[PDB]
């Protein structure tokens, strides 16, 4: 059972304690601070809310459950047993908090509001801070999101040169990262992310998340093929790679299949196992059912680039209409080693440079997608910008002397579209003034229930590239 | 509820109808690969094992849920049901696979056998990889932990140099993660990998989890106290800074308290206002209940070194035996801006060179300590290394021919000290030479049952500096 009053940073506990007498309200924003990565993907507030915040978060052996461990982690009593028991007693244990947000999916430059906290019962001044541990973790799949789409723009970028359309996109790049994150409940979350913007993924924890939290109007909203991992080759024995191969085409005669080649010499199994052993086996596939050969180690690009040589010269290669050469329909790659933004830019402009397709091509990234992302990249941060105190607003931020990158905004915030249809984000409550038409924030949680709320379907939209939006 | 039949990365579902046929064991291991990060801290696989595989993990609602979704994800009926359904009648769903790892908290070079897995039951042959998934997350906290006690050896050793002694060196590093980590449960298992190094923590989430999965003597495993935030001090107005510290300091008069202090200008606010405005309520403090001061901008080095050199002239610095400056006991410093193992580094070696004792420091990491990290950097990966088929056991291994650091090990496996105390470990069933001493890895799981448990304490006796031992 999660407890929310154990759920923040020790110090937050003090807090309620250190604030000016008299403070009836407390107003924080979450905002991906401007300091590469231009526009941000907002996605993952309503998971937290539905998770965490709403509902009956409070019960007495809640209270008591924390009131025991803070007495030991502080080796003093320093816990706001008052200000909890009265949630439990006014409110039935639902949080008075007020959050207003951006729509999931939307795409926003960097140094905007993306949502607003407030308490709305003044004895909780204190409440709209505690919560800010719980609430910043939307960093992160507002982070895999945004990298995940940056990503799409690359290789939608590069299909369109090479093919002259976007045909396949949504598959070219697939979740391998459920073994390299840090735990389940982080695959899940990540994986939904990254199906924000494309429909592979072996990552199959997102898949329930979705479900449960968003929902689409389609069975799942990711999909994935029957490959071999090097276990299922090697159990075979190492003179025997050739049998493995056969057994497990044969196997998966009439769907897709992928099969990991290089668990001895990949160069070799390109060229004499593929290529002619049981080349027989692979022409006489289906264009909905080709084998996809899977290198897995050697520098990315290097062994892209041999791999494509090498099968180029074993089967029959045709040129596209752009001039790019294309493996036949029953035959194609997946670089599933080492791929992160980086090295996916890489490989692509390298094959472009060697005059292939990336239609030959889909990438696999595991850590790269999922795990090798911290909150600094978008600088994903929480901040206090106005309080009530003895009945008076003030306009409150941070500035520090030696980094202006580090200052916040003051006061009340409003997102509101510019004369030429831009973002931005209004301070000191001029949003007030009218002058810039409606505030674009939405409130998604107020007094313990989630008020607004996206399907997985509206998200995606929202998240979709300009160039599919044509 | 979580459903172990979906907890797997997608192709593995495929697996079964991929091994030899008459295949009857799979035996696969864990390692952190050799190719910095000499040794790894082993710890974390206990609570995976209570909390995802041990007892009745699969029923007919889960396979039923199962098949549904893989129907859908692969388009295609591909999906095991016999395989699963036979462990649910024939094992009242209990995993028959057997889990040997070498103890928790155990530190090991990198290239030797963590832990191995393996079916009990011919027909669950396709078992053993099923859940290499679930186990490889294991190097989430196996990395915490072992660079969290790399950065303990450089604290350990700059104290030593500029006290004499390792006094407070358990809370010299304090986790500031909890929110800069992936989810709620990371900052658990990541803040508890944490603790088995130092007892300073504001990442709650992993008293929590050392309390159900691991257990310690003492109430709690870790401990903070108690601070402010820029919002308790930007709240007063920005003409009220010496307002908000007066009140704060003040609040928390006889324990000890940190407070940010750069909200506007960290040097104004430790020259002027803690230097002379506010001089007399720091001074008047106990030794027990110092005011931190806490930077927490600017470049990390440069700023902790001006702060100090600020201190130092408002307040009596007294030179320690070894020759460095030492704050009086009511005021130290903590910085908890971009630290992780390399600026840490950087920070007391900078100290030192400024004669300024390591005693006056302490350090607050978040996103440095439990979030940027990968599993590529110990290299932790599961590998089968042996198969029996057709009734003969087999050695199996990759080997890529472009990438010698992939290669890997070879049979049945077993973890040995050397006669000069360090580990070997052999391949080949060698082991059963009985040429090398009694294996170190133990059965900690069977069909089901966790066999084998450490408690928190054992876990840190065994992670232990030998500068400490
Ligand atoms: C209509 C079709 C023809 C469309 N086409 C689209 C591109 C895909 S893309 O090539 C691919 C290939 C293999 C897989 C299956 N998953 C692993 O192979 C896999 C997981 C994994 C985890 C960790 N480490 C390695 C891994 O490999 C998933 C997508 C293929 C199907
Ligand atoms: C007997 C005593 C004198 C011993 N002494 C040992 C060194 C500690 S070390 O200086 C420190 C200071 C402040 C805190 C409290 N926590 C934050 O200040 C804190 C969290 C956090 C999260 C995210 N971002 C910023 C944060 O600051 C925790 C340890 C102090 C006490």
């Amino acid at each position: 059972e999660f407890n929310i009053l154990l759920a923040t940073d020790s110090y937050k506990v003090t807090h309620y304690k250190q604030y000016p007498p008299n403070t009836s309200k407390v107003y924080s924003y979450f905002e991906c601070r401007e300091k590469k990565y231009e526009e941000t993907v907002f996605y993952g507030l309503q998971y937290i809310l539905n998770k965490y915040l709403k509902g009956k978060v409070v019960t007495k052996e809640k209270i008591q459950e924390a009131k025991d461990v803070y007495k030991e982690h502080f080796q003093d009593d320093v816990f706001n047993e008052k200000g909890w028991n009265y949630i439990l007693e006014k409110y039935d244990g639902h949080l008075p908090i007020e959050i207003k947000a951006v729509p999931e999916g939307f795409v926003i430059p960097r140094g905007n509001v993306l949502f607003t906290v407030e308490n709305t019962d003044p004895e909780c001044y204190w409440l709209t801070n505690w919560i800010e541990t719980i609430l910043v973790q939307s960093w992160y799949p507002i982070t895999v999101a945004t990298n995940s789409r940056e990503q799409k723009k690359i290789l939608a970028k590069y299909l369109l040169e090479t093919s002259g359309n976007l045909d396949g996109l949504e598959y070219k790049l697939h979740d391998f990262g459920y073994r390299g994150v840090s735990s389940q409940e982080t695959a899940g979350i990540g994986a939904s992310a990254h199906l924000v913007n494309f429909k592979g993924t072996d990552t199959v924890a997102g898949l329930a998340l979705i479900k449960k939290y968003y929902g689409t109007k389609d069975p799942v909203p990711g999909y994935s093929v029957p490959a071999a991992e090097h276990s299922t080759i090697t159990a075979w024995g190492k003179d025997h790679e050739k049998d493995a191969f056969e057994h497990i085409v044969t196997q998966f005669s009439s769907v897709p299949v992928s099969v990991v080649s290089d668990s001895y010499d990949i160069y070799n199994a390109c060229e004499k196992i593929w290529g002619e052993d049981l080349r027989h086996l692979i022409v006489s596939r289906s264009t909905q059912a080709p084998l996809i050969i899977r290198p897995d180690s050697g520098n990315p690009l290097d062994t892209v680039l041999k791999v494509l040589e090498i099968l180029g010269k074993k089967f029959p290669v045709t040129e596209n209409s752009k001039g790019y050469k294309l493996l036949p329909p029953y035959l194609r790659v997946i670089q599933g080693d080492g791929v992160d933004i980086n090295t996916l830019q890489e490989i692509v402009e390298g094959m472009k440079q060697k005059m292939w397709s990336i239609e030959n091509i889909a990438f696999g990234s595991g850590g790269g997608l999922l795990q090798k992302l911290t909150r600094d990249l978008l600088n994903c941060s929480f901040k206090c910008s106005y309080v009530v105190t003895n009945g008076l607003g003030i306009n409150v931020f941070k500035d520090p002397v030696a980094d202006p990158n580090k200052r916040s905004k003051k006061g009340r915030l409003s997102l509101h579209r510019t004369p030429a249809g831009n973002f931005v984000t209004l301070e000191e409550g001029k949003g007030d003034l009218e002058e810039y038409g409606q505030d674009l924030l939405h409130t998604v949680f107020k007094n313990g229930k989630v008020t607004k709320s996206y399907s997985f379907d509206e998200i995606r939209k929202n998240a979709q590239l300009n160039i599919e939006l044509e």
